[PDB]
């Protein structure tokens, strides 16, 4: 048809004015709010584009050299290109370390590696939920398995010392060679300091257990050397390459090859086995395209600047707060995060999530190592990536800190009205329906919003 | 270090000259060659703008119902659209029937499935991976389990019959009272007729199995009407959204709400089941961008261009098998209903494995596949081909015939070359002669010429030659 | 306190009335009856006082190569002993075969091969249960599973032809391409005819997988050469040691040993898997008294007597179902190959189920049993019937003929009575018709005096009336 | 036949030469023999009777009022009396407690249990090998799953305290919150202290899991009254028959019914499908009777009176043991044994056991909670029941402590000419290849057997 060979043509403003609208409005929150949530980031421009490519099209079942269909020559290329800047970006010689691009995303990249070297029923061990692990680490309560990790695999948890904040390497190290855990995990989603790879990395060896790190929070710092690498002691890395990476959304996964003790590691095809065909169809070409142009642009001079920017924000941040009275677990941070416990001022995450949310400031509750309920969780996670993204320093990061302590005086007020003992949703309820309040929620809000709209918001020119 | 906010800004072409570059040429490469992949399409210039948007930095957790985190007003609208669109567009009324469009592809999409309905080591049955069945329906042999499927849960096929063509839905429904599975899959990869969605139904409810559809080749089809729906018998339907949909990579799930059966009645419990094992069972966030390119391409699949595009595609396949038959070739079931069609090169005296192999040397893209009889796997006897990639560049059916020959001119070329290279000759051997023996390579390079003259002779949609 | 030594060495008679008097009751109403339940026997004198001896007092843990614990120099002897007089029962070459005699009883001996050879979620394949086979070779329904051997492993049943009875070797070898089992079991507790192991064995051989023979209820015939030997073709066979062969409650697995294949050729690791799952896998200490038992029972075995008597016992068969037939009466497969045979009795109008109770009441004992036809376990078709238990007590041919017309008297009555229930009245009604029927109670009274006038004319073996 | 009729009627003895003589050294070697492994007994003269009886032909697969077959009148009387006795033998109200008595063996009850209750994968605990525990509790190592236990279930061990020689109650409580049992298991195979479980249940609870009481070495004690009863705490209780019981070979398997807290207890129909049709087949009705006949003999004051001198059999042998320098386990015993550590004399259990053997005194080696090495266990197990079943008196094992010191000082011998460095076959070799020694094994043998003939050996008259 001649109506029918431009539909095709036809750009989104006119295709579909309804998903433009909302693009639209998602691109102008995100340029007036305050992005405090550690897991997030900004996309450069050059990311972006790549992903709206005519990769979208090429179907590649298999890997390069082991193609199911033809054609491939280009997508060869760039998956062949992707492999070996992950490799540089991270410092690795490719005769002691391979890596796989296929995942389509963090998760979905631990599974795999689950399924290659654990099998079904094996056994894996990983930090607790509440203790700032993450759900594929394995999640399980005494009734029902809820993780995929703990539904097709045995999983145990190890947990921090609830009076340092720090993983109990000790208590670990024993419950290790009753459980006998056939791969333990090293990597968080709250926890603000260094992980002791050489500590696991003997800890594995005496149970024969291999050890996989974790790294989708710190990927960034790590490229940077702004924190230990865990490719030192770790037998495979998995991560995500969006969160401090700055990429789009993907997942990798880093492999040792060559001699292991005269044995030889075996990772390698195992893995790749479980990616395809075990768990997945064809790859997202237009998603590896996106990683290799961030991972160039991860080893750019400028981007090392970034990273350390990001772990001096975090520790004016931290400073601030303190300087304010507030309590941070284990006392500080050592990279991008910091898990503020609110106990130290008679409120908690829950509600103090929902009051900065009403004020345009994004962060999210969390519980802490103490914590003697989960549906009341003491602190507030919070993370600079975002932030110093949009070019954020020093400075504005004490202003920062200003503005969520503002928050927090809101939120005990709504809670000083409501009584000490009040459920979450009466408090909600005092905090849209009361006068002076909704009336704080506004002032606060403008606030905020004036102070954001100074900072560029990276991404393409304008939608 | 001041260029750093310099460096987010910065455009591709400047930013990656590398991967630019590669982008150019996969973008060429596509222009001048015959795509005759029936999994591939060419999605739409607005699809493709949704997936580089701003959604790519909203990291969101949960569902619209409720989000793990907040400043989400935007992300409900979008999904919530999505559902909305999905629904519609195949005709559901949202008291029967509701959908999750979270999984990231297709494969995710069974599995999460398989993972709420099934649990670990439950009875699974699909259909055979060399009668045309996908590898997450199963897929083993009598030493290893390759699929996820096949791994972590227990999984036997069913076949069709070699001398029709056709499911053997005697011998399915006979096997299925013995193994006595938990869950039956209607859905294919290489078949070119309609599912009895009917009969499977009933074979379903005569075990108390779920019988899941998974449409993912012909949800195109679906959608525009020129195929039967699965959704008139099926309990749960999954998808991928490009292929014939064309549009994004990502899949989708529809399954029924409300009474199952009576007596005193009960209710369908899929909903909250499969939404529990997409998330927080098997996934983090949902990529967001990938979700409006989905609402995107649903927009544009209940369009009358669309349904006339669909038509266009199933008269195209029409075409090129009965070319292809007034050529001397025979194709399994003797024909097809949807947009493939499998052809068995055995009449012709070679296989899939030797074919596709100089077919792609001259810019002609298939792909081998086995057909029923085959007696082996490392000579599959025949050739997948499809016609939505085409049919998107605008062939009509008199394009499809000029096709046909091009592909005999291949078939012919390939014999030449087996009957060149020996009897016993090994498929690796098959490609050194094809590689580097002046004398094919000088055939080759004409009928490429050909090809690729008659391909620049149509648009290739996408975006502005990138 | 002091009769506390007076106490262990006091006889049953004296120390327990209570027990010592069901023992005598229990052993004159195996007297006064006809045993014709095809599973049992009656065990000789020898083979019963090896039971109560002082090798109850003896724990030991291992095999007589490595133990436990120390002095079991005897035990070693016994054991050692046990083991030579099994192979050479079969006339087995130790060199090509072994075998461990731990096993506590049939069921347990099939649990620990599986353990060993299968591993969790294994596939296995057997008779299906209401075509003849047995729970331990799996049993499942479409919502539970009911046998341990379905519950740890995954199995899955192949069928006989309802039309003749036998095994249908054809579908079985195709179903086993796609399900693809690690072990497939031969052996039955209600099939009339030989196993085709040779056909069998190809099919495993086919699939890679080991063939285990259960020849629990022939294994008496097999000693004595009566039916053919599984120990042609299979790798693995278990077996019960009562039942045919005429011992106590006890289990053996034959293994190979050896080399398996060449090309370079493998060797068998049966043995060593099949010995550690026994011990320490699934038991603890061994029962010596037991295998004192089967020990003595093998010896008694290996005695032209005893082949002589399994002789007599396919003859027995023989001419009880000629002697039905004559009557008028249905066989499956219309005849049998061993010591038993399934009556089916829709040719007189009624089932197993109402059929046996009546036959009970009549000191006739045998069991119900689906035919191959039949659409409904809770009404089988058929009687088993096993000649092994009376031939023991000395009837022959002439009695045979005999015993058949007192079944034919006990089916005419189960037939009055069921005309006198009604159409759609349920077996808990026809039981109680049965029962408190002065017309029905009094035609059982009168059968039951003739069969047990009968029945006392012969011997009862085993202790001097205990 | 003629000759076919009687051979089923011809005695032991014409019948079978061989086996008979077998019975009768071996019944032999019993009588000249020290008794002194835990875990065995002698059965008496009725309860032997039993087994040989006619009960041995009748098949009848099911439970009572639930046959498959018929012609069960006395087979039904036969098991309904044998559950009517092991309810009374231990005081239960057949309204709070069921029994399953068809087990073959201990073995055979524990993995009905685990089948029933716990399910393919589900997770249990029970007291680690070494520290106590029985192979059905649970037994695998960091590379091979070996007890059927660990095979299709999911174990993990808990420990005693190294320096106490105590169960460290503290320490499961905590692991148990991690691993998530479905079933604790309170029972020991070398353990001399009785079990907490009342402490044990209370974890049980809090995890949502059944406590489940493995009886089978002081089953014949909890009758007697002479140790707690683990029928107070436990929702379920398994036993063996022989044992302190001094039955047959058999198992059984005890169960609560009634109000669990309203929730009904749903282990009767769970645990009698699980026995049949589930795992085993036609019970061995013959060993039925054995342990009916053995429970009638359980109940009376004679029995009692039995147990009473086990007890303290088991205290005068520690107590004479302590005297000559030996160290106890846990300073002591509670019930019938005892496990005594033999570093306090520098040799081991390894070594002690084979010439103990050798001088007809048998008993088993056995690893101490310290032990950093399991192929080289340093204590020795050793029970009472035997011996006082012989009528032993205090005063008789004071003497078999002597004659065990004896045999403890050869093995030291053997082991001061093999120099302090050797193999355990070097030491064997000494043993039986030396003048002096294979001379010191005969010289104390004779006075261990002649004191030995001085006692009754029970069972039937004569073999
Ligand atoms: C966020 C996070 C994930 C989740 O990533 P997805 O790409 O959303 O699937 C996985 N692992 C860790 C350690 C994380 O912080
Ligand atoms: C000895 C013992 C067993 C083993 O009994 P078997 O009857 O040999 O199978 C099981 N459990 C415990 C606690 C034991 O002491
Ligand atoms: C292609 C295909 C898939 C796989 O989809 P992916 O998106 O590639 O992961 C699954 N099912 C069917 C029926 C297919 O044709
Ligand atoms: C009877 C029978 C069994 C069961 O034996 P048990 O000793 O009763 O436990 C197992 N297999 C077959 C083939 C049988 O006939």
């Amino acid at each position: 048809w001649s109506s029918h060979e431009q539909m095709l043509a036809q750009p989104l403003k006119d295709s579909d004015a309804e998903v433009y609208d909302i693009i639209k409005k998602e691109s102008n929150r995100q340029r007036v709010g305050l992005e405090l949530i550690a897991s997030e980031n900004f996309a450069s421009r050059a990311v972006l584009e790549a992903l709206g490519s005519c990769l979208n099209n090429k179907y590649s079942l298999g890997y390069p050299g082991q193609r199911y269909y033809g054609g491939t020559e280009h997508i060869d290329e760039l998956e062949t290109l992707c492999q070996k800047r992950a490799l540089q970006a991270y410092g690795l010689d490719p005769q002691c370390w391979g890596v796989n691009v296929q995942p389509y995303s963090g998760s979905p990249a631990n599974f795999a590696v689950y399924t290659a070297l654990v099998e079904p029923h094996g056994r894996i061990m990983g930090l607790d939920l509440p203790d700032g692990g993450h759900l594929t680490h394995g999640f399980m309560t005494d009734k029902k398995k809820i993780s995929a990790t703990s539904i097709f695999f045995e999983s145990m948890a190890y947990k921090v010392n609830p009076d340092t904040g720090y993983i109990d390497y000790d208590r670990l190290e024993e419950n290790a060679r009753l459980f006998h855990p056939k791969l333990i995990i090293a990597g968080t989603s709250c926890y603000s300091r260094n992980l002791d790879y050489g500590r696991l990395r003997k800890i594995a060896d005496e149970n024969g257990a291999y050890l996989m790190a974790d790294m989708a929070h710190i990927s960034g710092l790590v490229v940077a050397g702004v924190v230990p690498s865990p490719f030192e002691h770790c037998h495979v890395v998995t991560t995500t390459t969006h969160k401090t990476l700055r990429g789009c959304r993907a997942g990798m996964i880093f492999y040792r090859r060559g001699v292991r003790s005269e044995i030889l590691y075996n990772l390698e095809s195992l893995i790749n086995s479980a990616v395809f065909p075990g768990l997945q169809g064809g790859p997202h070409n237009h998603a590896i395209a996106g990683v290799a142009v961030a991972l160039k642009q991860a080893m750019t001079p400028e981007f090392k600047e970034y990273q350390r920017q990001v772990v001096a924000n975090c520790r004016a941040l931290s400073a601030a707060l303190v300087e304010l009275g507030y309590k941070i677990v284990t006392g500080g941070s050592d990279n991008h995060l910091i898990l503020v416990d609110l106990r130290s001022k008679g409120t908690d995450g829950g509600r103090a999530e929902k009051v900065l949310e009403a004020c345009s400031i994004a962060c999210n509750k969390n519980t802490c190592p103490g914590d003697k309920s989960a549906l009341r969780p003491s602190g507030l996670r919070l993370g600079t990536p975002a932030l110093t993204s949009r070019g954020l320093l020093e400075k504005d990061f004490q202003k920062v800190a200003h503005f969520i302590h503002r928050g927090i005086e809101l939120t005990v007020q709504i809670q000083d009205d409501t009584g000490p003992r009040a459920t979450l949703k009466e408090f909600k309820e005092k905090l849209a329906g009361d006068e002076k309040h909704q009336r704080a929620v506004r002032a606060l809000r403008q606030e905020v919003e004036s102070f954001a709209a100074l900072f560029p918001l990276p991404g393409l020119p304008g939608f």
